[PDB]
């Protein structure tokens, strides 16, 4: 098995119901941090949620989605956003992870351990807000209604490898990360098998 | 029961999971309304919505709560607000109406069929646009996390006599609602026993 890991999560199914409820221990108030997820994309139409962090008054805060063709991270709000052109595929697990920074608003992702695309003076200066709940493979909306998360939106396929840092990651540290031997190095954030991952809707764990 | 009703619900136990679902059948679009409604509150705190209109983007899109010894009548946002004072006392059955007009903004209110606050210029040719809820007792929380739900802004106690009118009432038909034999008044948005009404958490219809 790769990274040296142990265990992963499977969406068997996309729905509005099928989610998972993610609980960090630590406040989520950063400037400059890093974070990564491989993926597994099954579907890829023309908008994929990968994940989402939304707070009351601004449910895009954070939050990556995936098009036809193209691996779009948004930042602060809809506005600002970076993209990647031709670099995303379908059946096959995949390394997509990136950086910011509110000092001079610099933003980047990384696939496969490798530079896509960066955009400059990025919500410059912004501090996310905190306390807000930090959602996976879904976007922030109803579940116990019946349904409620447009299918659309949701994502089907097996996810595993999340971690969250408090800071920016460097380039060899990224490549580490990107690598066979990266399950080790998890995040303060967020630490794969650490923090609390229930799946819900239809997601079970799978090893 | 207040007038000639047989019906009401019954707020046993502010807590985090009571609260009560509205779905109704007909489009919610108004420039003015009228809405009468009888309350018994047991205890009244500085915030407690009674109920609300909410949107995603606006959760205070329509809305009136007590505040300790006063009533609010919260408009279009939370800026938007006419506010009454010394009106609503604990363990007593009122009746609260009220009524808007986007023609300038007039906005009124009335406590035991008799005036409870006025203004104009409030929401001036505002428009609640269509598709969102309306909740009663409860606010913007987790409700499915084994609770949740601010129990601050829970509400216990006893209610009827919920009605909403697609455009202004009179003063005569104000007068008329806060009348002996009101139970057969009843609105058009909105009629009792007439609209879908689920209560949750502990609310109980006491018929």
């Amino acid at each position: 098995l790769p990274a040296g890991c142990e265990t992963a999560i499977l969406f068997p199914m996309r729905s509005k119901k099928i989610f998972g409820s993610v609980h960090p221990v630590r406040p989520m108030r950063l400037e400059s941090f890093s974070a990564c997820i491989w993926v597994k994309a099954t579907d890829v139409l023309n908008k994929t949620i990968l994940f989402s962090y939304g707070t009351k008054r601004n449910p895009y805060e954070i939050q990556l989605y995936l098009s036809y063709q193209s691996i779009v991270f948004v930042v602060g709000g809809e506005e600002n956003k970076l993209v990647a052109e031709a670099m995303v595929s379908l059946g096959r697990w995949t390394h997509l992870c990136g950086t910011w920074n509110s000092e001079e608003g610099l933003t980047s992702l990384w696939v496969n351990g490798e530079l896509a695309a960066t955009t400059v003076e990025m919500a410059t200066g912004h501090i996310v807000p905190e306390g807000g709940i930090l959602q996976i493979g879904q976007e922030k909306n109803g579940c116990c209604v019946g349904g409620g998360f447009d299918e659309t939106l949701a994502f089907s396929g097996r996810l595993t490898g999340f971690n969250i840092w408090d800071s920016v990651l460097s380039n060899e540290e990224i490549r580490e990360t990107g690598g066979a031997e990266s399950c080790h190095i998890r995040g303060n954030i967020v630490g794969w098998g650490v923090t609390e991952i229930q799946p819900h809707g239809g997601a079970q764990y799978v090893s």
